[PDB]
């Protein structure tokens, strides 16, 4: 009850900032996560014994892949924490509870491969879930871990609050399917500009929480350049492995994913920043003005990728 988590002074200050890096000490990540829940939600939101049992089961079900790993899970949860803290009054108790947990669980049991590689491989998961293949699996894994004895962190909620929170988590996890992001952002763009966007409209909330999930999921492009550059390495290690496996299926991969065409990465990064990241953080800042530091940092990093192409580094 009276057991606060505290952080060292540097972490205590820096964790409030969008561009915080959770650092290389794995064993500190669970406490960083609990710290964020206790300040986003309250020291009352979860039975600490259950939360901790939940966190360690979630951690175990992330695999040892270069990018889609436990560190990504906590990095994306930290970004959602920063958005929630900078937008205190815009979200319900249930939404704050649900979204931090959604972020932690959003890539559960990721194998390092796209929905697209699953479909071409003819993976069992692609027969069970025709679209948002991995994202329907990640939600499935979340529910499975919630149903382990001692793991139902939501136990104290009413029957209908419970159904509300699991529906907040399903929509939020599904929304991390980047194929759904494009339409979701275009719809949010029109709604903001025609002035129809209404946060009391549940279907409008859903859209806005989806964009937040995309913004947190991509938050690697909003870090200080040295963090962004080294995380890009990790994402490309997965992309190249997947490119290799495409070749093994007798399919030339897009040059982005082909490890023989590493020279083309920077232009690929430019495209991704221009087509995905900048529009994502632009639309998010229009709707949630205090999220502007994410846009600014993303623009700084776009500028850094332009220097990479030019050969200035
Ligand atoms: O720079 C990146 N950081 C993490 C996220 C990310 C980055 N580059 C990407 C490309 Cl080219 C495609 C799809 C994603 Cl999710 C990408
Ligand atoms: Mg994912
Ligand atoms: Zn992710």
């Amino acid at each position: 009850g009276l057991m606060q988590f505290t952080l060292p002074v540097r972490l205590c200050k820096e964790i409030e900032l969008f561009h915080f890096d959770i650092g290389p000490f794995e064993n500190m990540w669970p406490g960083i996560f609990v710290y964020m829940v206790h300040r986003s939600c309250g020291t009352s939101c979860f039975e600490l014994e259950k939360l901790c049992r939940f966190i360690m089961s979630v951690k175990k079900n992330y695999r040892r892949v270069p990018y889609h790993n436990w560190k990504h899970a906590v990095t994306v949860a930290h970004c959602m924490y920063a958005i929630l803290q900078n937008n205190h009054t815009l979200f319900t108790d249930l939404e704050r509870k649900g979204l931090l947990i959604a972020c932690l669980c959003h890539d559960l049991d990721h194998r390092g491969f796209s929905n697209s590689y699953l479909q071409k491989f003819d993976h069992p998961l692609a027969a069970l879930y025709s679209t948002s293949t991995m994202e329907q699996h990640h939600f499935s894994q979340t529910v499975s871990i919630l149903q382990l004895e001692g793991h139902n962190i939501f136990s104290t909620l009413s029957s209908s609050e419970y159904e509300q929170v699991l529906e907040i988590i399903r929509k939020a996890i599904i929304a991390t399917d980047l194929a759904l992001y494009f339409g979701n952002r275009k719809q949010l763009e029109e709604m903001y500009q025609t002035g129809s966007l209404n946060l009391n409209n549940q279907s409008h909330r859903d859209r806005v929480i989806g964009l937040m999930m995309t913004a947190c999921d991509l938050c690697s492009v909003t870090k200080l350049w040295p963090v962004t550059k080294l995380t890009a390495n990790d994402i490309y290690a997965e992309f190249w492995a997947e490119g290799d496996e495409m070749k093994k299926l007798g399919i030339q991969p897009i040059p982005m994913m082909d490890r023989d065409k590493k020279d083309e990465v920077p232009q690929g990064q430019l495209g991704f920043y221009n087509a995905v990241a900048i529009p994502c953080y632009t639309t998010l800042t229009q709707i949630l003005p205090p999220t502007e530091p994410l846009l600014k940092a993303c623009r700084d990093n776009l500028s850094q990728w332009e220097k990479v192409i030019r050969g200035e580094e």
